């Protein structure tokens, strides 16, 4: 279907509300790597099984949240094109399953937000890295650690000062424990905005002061759970203070190549200064790499999932067609 368009009316409101019940996992039900979409899931503003359409994605973030319409578009079509199946229109919000229908060929992985390396990736805030066992689990340690974080540079609060030095130490965590630590491109550009969403987007919008508190923070993070009586914030919004994040310790992207302590810029990546190259890199190289020759339907499932990205990126940047028009 049609991306949907932005709300008709984005006030704050009660999204913890008797249609929207916060419900405990059954078996089957999938929760994956975020905690936005796993609490859209829990309150059943996505379906409870955590198997979705990007239309469904799209508009639960927008309803549950006030996630703004050109964030939601860009991110749901990117995670869709790497990780969901094009053809059945269905993404799975983390690990693999059948439930997303009949799998494409090799490469193509179809593995939901679970699957490293597409969406997901390393330095993480409440998750660990891949190349620990666990890319998707909410982490007690991690947790406490941003707990301490927000103690020392947040009052007890969670805010964009605590995120900027957050993200850094998770940055250097990961070059000094992952020998396989990648930060480059997608990742590099969403590990940054990532760090803003529970300042912008957990916080109450009868405050919407972007400081969260840590009651509130563990109830997303790790339960999946709204608190009660919860308003969603007053305006549309997603990365909205990044540049503090950035500014507090700005990093090159690179990896860690094959052992610890080896952070190597890669000077092919891009970064914030060529945001319209993170856009070509991902549709020409890590799209292209998981459907290289794709049969009649699955080409026109991509050349359509690809136009609703594009609605998604920035103006000013210039559409790409792997696959011609
Ligand atoms: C619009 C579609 C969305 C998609 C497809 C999406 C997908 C993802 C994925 C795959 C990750 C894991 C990346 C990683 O840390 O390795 C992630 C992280 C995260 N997302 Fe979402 N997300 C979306 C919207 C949101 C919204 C609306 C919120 C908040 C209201 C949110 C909050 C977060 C947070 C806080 C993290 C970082 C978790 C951590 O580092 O511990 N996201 N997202
Ligand atoms: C800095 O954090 C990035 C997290 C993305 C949240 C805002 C997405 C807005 C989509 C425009 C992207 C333009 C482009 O890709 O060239
Ligand atoms: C929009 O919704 C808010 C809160 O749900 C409501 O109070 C407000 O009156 C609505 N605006 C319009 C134009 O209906
Ligand atoms: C290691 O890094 C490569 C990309 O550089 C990635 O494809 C692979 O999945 C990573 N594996 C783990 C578990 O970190
Ligand atoms: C959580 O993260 C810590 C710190 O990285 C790690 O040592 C631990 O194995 C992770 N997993 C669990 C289940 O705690
Ligand atoms: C974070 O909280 C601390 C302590 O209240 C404060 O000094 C800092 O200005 C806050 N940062 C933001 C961006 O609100
Ligand atoms: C993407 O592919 C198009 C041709 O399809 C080309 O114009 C563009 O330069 C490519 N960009 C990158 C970064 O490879
Ligand atoms: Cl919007
Ligand atoms: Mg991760």
């Amino acid at each position: 279907g049609l991306p949907p368009g932005p709300l008709e009316n984005s006030s704050a409101k009660l999204v913890n509300d008797e249609a929207h019940p916060w419900k405990p996992l059954r078996p089957g039900d999938i929760r994956g790597p975020c905690p936005g979409l796993n609490t859209l899931a829990s309150h059943g503003y996505l379906p409870r099984n955590g198997v979705a359409t990007p239309a469904q994605i799209i508009n639960a973030v927008q309803e549950g949240f006030n996630f703004d319409n050109q964030a939601a578009i860009f991110l749901t079509y990117a995670a869709h094109l790497v990780d969901g199946n094009l053809i059945t229109d269905l993404l799975s919000i983390g690990r693999k399953t059948r439930l997303t229908g009949p799998d494409p060929p090799p490469p193509a992985s179809v593995g939901g937000l679970n699957e490293h390396g597409t969406f997901e990736g390393d330095a993480s805030m409440t998750r660990g890295d891949a190349f620990f066992g666990n890319n998707h689990d909410f982490n007690e340690t991690l947790f406490e650690q941003l707990v301490d974080y927000s103690n020392r540079f947040g009052g007890g609060k969670y805010n964009l000062t605590v995120a900027g030095e957050l993200r850094f130490k998770r940055i250097q965590d990961s070059i000094a424990t992952n020998p396989n630590f990648s930060f480059v491109d997608f990742r590099f550009f969403t590990a940054y905005g990532e760090t803003t969403f529970p300042a912008n987007l957990f916080v109450d919008g009868r405050r919407d002061d972007g400081q969260l508190d840590m009651d509130a923070a563990r109830s997303f993070f790790q339960f999946s759970r709204m608190p009660d009586d919860f308003f969603r914030a007053p305006s549309p919004r997603s990365g909205t203070g990044v540049e503090v994040v950035v500014q507090a310790h700005p990093m090159q992207p690179g990896r860690n190549v094959g052992k610890i302590n080896s952070y190597t810029v890669d000077p092919t990546s891009s970064d914030f200064s060529t945001p319209c190259l993170m856009y070509e890199k991902f549709v020409n190289i890590t799209v292209k790499s998981l459907y290289p020759n794709p049969t009649v339907q699955l080409r026109k499932a991509l050349n359509t999932n690809l136009d609703f990205l594009f609605q998604g990126v920035a103006a000013g940047c210039t559409q790409v067609f792997p696959y011609g028009r």
